[PDB]
DNA sequence: CCCACGGCCCATCACC
DNA sequence: GGTGATGGGC
DNA sequence: GTGGG
């Protein structure tokens, strides 16, 4: 909020080379500059200001001149122009289509909402969904709407069984009042790492939610994640919005290192990678492992609470709020 | 003065 | 029908 | 596009 004309217009310049370029490294400095951009606490009135913070470069710092000496950049205007690349761009909004299907799409003269109603012959089932709910999937979601969410959830899995476990995780667990999608964790003591596999351990869960038309759409769904639509009900009158839920199950052994991964910022998450490469581990949504000096990831750690992590790679253990990266 | 640069689950497609 | 690769999302 | 190396 501090340098927010510049987080903006990386951030487009970001989506353009994900969108377009598929050039991911190009969008991933975009974002780490403007991601760890606002993080710096001083408005940034120089290129050459700017270039002393970390990811902020040669060419960034060249085009942040040019954005602070004239109020825009020829750049991102040039391809605001491009009639094909601003299609390319747009199409990828909905949920479905990424950089492969929309530039294929405005190929064959597909450059609009209005062209992919007319196509959905072509459409596959997620982009059938993205499409239905392209509008309510571009809001956000408050937390007093969130907690309204968070109660049914619990309510309808514990009437499934008693002995399940179900946290929300990602934007809102770190305090979050403005929410993207909902983002669950879900485990049963009945399932861990040693044993064979799900008996419809979350389809059973699902259903409920289904049942109670509060989950009123799937986007994919398999044996460990669901991806799908809710809704909230109201009273008397006008609808709420349709949301994004995400679902996973994780064994109840590996319970503390999802909810951690499945919650601070993706960012933080690399934050954290890094760190615990440099001090000798290797973790992922699932386990935390020991590198011998040659690199050989050894045996699962026992982990009994997130902040189990923060000590093996030291690091000051920041709380999810404090994790907004 | 170059060049790694992140990983996992689900769904679909091309090929057989 | 069963593959293995790829795309998409998070 | 960037910074480690
Ligand atoms: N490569 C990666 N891909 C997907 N998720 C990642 C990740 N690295 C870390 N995560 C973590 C970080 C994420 O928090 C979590 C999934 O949450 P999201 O729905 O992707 N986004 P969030 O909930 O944070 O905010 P909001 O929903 O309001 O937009 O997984
Ligand atoms: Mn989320
Ligand atoms: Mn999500
Ligand atoms: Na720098
Ligand atoms: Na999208």
């Amino acid at each position: 909020t501090l340098n927010g004309g510049i987080t903006d217009m990386l951030t487009e310049l970001a989506n353009f080379e994900k969108n377009v370029s598929q050039a991911i490294h190009k969008y991933n400095a975009y974002r780490k500059a403007a991601s760890v951009i606002a993080k710096y606490p001083h408005k940034i009135k120089s290129g050459a200001e700017a270039k002393k913070l970390p990811g902020v470069g040669t060419k960034i710092a060249e085009k942040i001149d040019e954005f602070l000496a004239t109020g825009k950049l020829r750049k991102l205007e040039k391809i605001r122009q491009d009639d094909t690349s601003s299609s390319i761009n747009f199409l990828t909004r909905v949920s479905g289509i990424g950089p492969s299907a929309a530039r294929k799409f405005v190929d064959e003269g597909i450059k609009t909402l209005e062209d992919l109603r007319k196509n959905e012959d072509k459409l596959n089932h997620h982009q059938r969904i993205g499409l239905k709910y392209f509008g309510d999937f571009e809001k956000r979601i408050p937390r007093e709407e969130m907690l309204q969410m968070q109660d049914i959830v619990l309510n309808e899995v514990k009437k499934v069984d008693s002995e399940y476990i179900a946290t929300v995780c990602g934007s809102f667990r770190r305090g979050a009042e403005s929410s993207g999608d909902m983002d669950v964790l879900l485990t049963h003591p009945s399932f861990t790492s040693e044993s064979t596999k799900q008996p419809k351990l979350l389809h059973q869960v699902v259903e409920q939610l289904q049942k109670v038309h509060f989950i009123t759409d799937t986007l994919s769904k398999g044996e460990t994640k669901f991806m799908g639509v809710c809704q909230l009900p109201s009273k008397n009158e006008k609808e709420y919005p349709h949301r994004r839920i995400d679902i996973r199950l994780i064994p109840k052994d590996q319970y503390y290192c999802g909810v951690l991964y499945f919650t601070g910022s993706d960012i933080f998450n690399k934050n954290m990678r890094a760190h615990a490469l440099e001090k000798g581990f290797t973790i992922n949504e699932y386990t935390i492992r020991p590198l011998g000096v040659t690199g050989v990831a050894g045996e699962p750690l026992p982990v009994d609470s997130e902040k189990d992590i923060f000590d093996y790679i030291q690091w000051k253990y920041r709380e999810p709020k404090d994790r907004s990266e």
